[PDB]
């Protein structure tokens, strides 16, 4: 018999989860992608439609905040979990597991998956996320870190480019909306997202939050 | 110990040829990502060697004008007809294929693979009028990176063979081969031949196996 | 049968060991990174604390002696009866043990190696009379050399410097470096650059490198 996914039996990841138990619905499993003990397993969301093995940010989200302030009136990309005061970048999988753990497991999947991809969402109180409806022009866009020393953008190396799903954040109206990021890859080593930095930020009634969604592996 | 049958396959043909030192070369069913068998691919087990061998799909270009019009032309990229080379068992999806190789391209000590490039009237290699390889053929690697007769070290073919130098209205052939410690590179999916685009000019390939240590 | 860290039972490394055995102690194991085929399996020392799989190098040591005479100079390159260094289990294949150390790569987040240069007559590091370190050896990595200066992702630490000073004496520096690109290890060859008088001598002790 083939691993089916339990706490006791992990599979490998979704995909092969998916190849030898067909029947399975998508939801919680247990993968253990680094194999040998079972015991350092990680709980994931299969989707068992795409095969794709879906892990959870811990946590889940950063709290709606004024959290920079630059009364200068500049404006400049600030990262979140580098530079500001509460700050933290992302981490990924079961919070009982070493972080050592965590990482490995992780890197097994960002180093032989076909793909990857991940969203985050970006909540916004008069900051643009991504286009400025003023100008029609994205030069203020977010910016968000990966996980291979690189940068994901509005523009450039079109390798590195982010999409924009939706985009509620284009114009400063007093009022919370958002804005959902989406990167998706072939290379997976670039996943997850770790940070993220803001450009539109340092005003009195400048606010962001921001809810980041599992790193997908194929 | 897994014995390379489709029901009990080896990891790779190393594992196999170190614990069954006893089966001989030929096809045998292994699965590099272990986990679940049912994904596992068919190969050539080279067991002087201990290499995996993976042949292409489709196995080769057949030969013809496949070109009108000098510069290098990527068969896959600019051709009419043109493909990528790929490898693995048809049967399985291209993402579980590209799980199975990179865990061979990642993991391995080295890699090699061989091409054949047919030519009637194109130069592959060496011009032997002109006497330089100015007009020598390119390769596609795995890494977006490409194989060339000059320029960085790391990163040119040999050749094992050239019967292509000189154009004689006759079909001849010319062997390339990348052999390297980076397995990543592997396997070549495009071939860019130069020496083409003239009515008299035919070309045909022979995609050898991608083969990893 | 849970694998136990024995040649008959190897388990995937040490974290993996400890995972699955808590009790065990540091100490000499069997591992087998690759899995697959339990026969390729390495002998390894698991430090049972922190969980790292050390491989120790193939000879442990360079033995002292006046080495060179009369640049850094590679000790496996170019000096008579020099080699570089080498890890895992003599008896497996070349190829086999690059898969194993591939692997090993993979399991791990960062890796670690120390390295003591004995040193008579011949500064390793800090140079007494100049105050500064442009005769401090050199590294090399697997992949790409570790320095005393340079880009700071490729610097080594120093742990002791006891070869400051030419006194005739036998004394000895600790290198160490440390990475998460797991990689740019293990240290395969070393370049002293002061040496050789007829004075001058040195010996090397390779330590084990070790994968977390
Ligand atoms: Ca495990
Ligand atoms: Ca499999
Ligand atoms: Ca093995």
């Amino acid at each position: 018999i083939s691993p089916d996914g339990s706490r006791k039996n992990p599979a490998r990841n979704c995909r092969d989860l998916k190849f030898c138990h067909p029947e399975l619905k998508s939801g919680e499993y247990w993968v253990d992608p680094n194999q040998g003990c079972k015991l350092d397993a990680i709980k994931v969301f299969c989707n068992m439609e795409t095969g794709e093995t879906c892990i959870s940010a811990n946590p889940l989200n950063v709290p709606r905040k004024h959290w920079w302030t630059d009364s200068s009136a500049e404006k400049k990309h600030v990262w979140f979990g580098e530079s500001m005061d509460g700050g933290f970048q992302f981490s990924y999988g079961n919070p009982e597991l070493p972080e050592d753990v965590l990482d490995v497991q992780l890197a097994f999947l960002r180093l032989l998956s076909s793909r990857a991809s991940q969203q985050i969402t970006y909540h916004c109180k008069n900051s643009i996320a991504y286009m400025d409806q003023a100008s029609g022009n994205v030069k203020k866009a977010l910016k968000l870190m990966g996980s291979n020393e690189g940068e994901f953008k509005a523009e450039g190396n079109s390798k590195f480019t982010y999409t924009v799903l939706e985009d509620g954040c284009t114009k400063h109206t007093g009022e919370w909306s958002k804005t959902v990021f989406e990167y998706r890859t072939r290379k997976a080593v670039r996943l997850p997202i770790v940070d993220i930095a803001p450009y539109d930020i340092g005003g009195p009634d400048q606010e962001f939050g921001v809810d980041v969604g599992p790193v997908c592996f194929l």
